């Protein structure tokens, strides 16, 4: 039977279901293909994201956690500077 | 004392004889990076492109400063998760 999962940031259970890099992180709602360019972009490189590619569970939540840390970073950012240019 | 500090991020005043956890010189670390709150606030400036006055005897209210340490939480987080993150990548 069992056709077999490999994750394209480390490795292999035969399967808590692997992602395509078409699924969402959630507090952005952007694709995780463009999470994983903006931390190759980070080092100054390119990825080659062929269409095969998948993600464990583990994984999709580290780049998940990312993406929720850098919105909630940007968001309490502009909460902060707006409150910076206000009267008394 | 007869006690009033002013906020310099909210300007709430505080009015005094006091109290437990009360209003920060801008030399008061934040809790999770050790900068000190002024170099948060200066980091805020730069933001928006402005720079302040930070006068010598400058106050913050508990809850600036808590927001302030927040924000620098923040980042923190964001600084280590993405060496990991990076680090992850390079392995090929
Ligand atoms: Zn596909
Ligand atoms: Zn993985
Ligand atoms: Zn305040
Ligand atoms: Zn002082």
């Amino acid at each position: 039977p069992e056709f077999m999962d490999t994750c394209f940031f480390c490795g292999a259970v035969d399967l808590m279901r692997y992602e395509t890099l078409s699924a969402k992180v959630p507090s952005s709602q952007k694709t995780v293909s463009l999470v994983l360019t903006h931390l190759a972009n980070c080092i100054q490189t390119q990825l080659d994201l062929k269409p095969g590619a998948r993600l464990c569970p583990r994984c999709f939540q580290e780049l998940s956690d990312y993406d929720t840390i850098m919105v909630n970073l940007m968001t309490t950012q502009k909460r902060l500077t707006t409150q910076l240019k206000l009267d008394k």
